[PDB]
């Protein structure tokens, strides 16, 4: 699905370093994200 | 920031008890799991 919400620079760059060194997209990062989460 | 990507299920929705449950909200929710995604 297409999510759009509010996640500032702080986050954004947050998916930067770690999309990368996870070899993630900013999408897969952010989905991995929420399965990691807590 | 508004960002718009690619979360399928068991995540994208998956943000309802770490969200509403949680008293997160969709970018609050999903911010956050950025910072605490292991």
């Amino acid at each position: 699905r297409w999510l759009c919400i509010w996640l500032s620079d702080q986050t954004l760059e947050d998916l930067e370093k770690m999309a990368r060194r996870e070899g993630l997209s900013k999408s897969e990062m952010i989905n991995v994200a929420l399965q990691h989460y807590k």
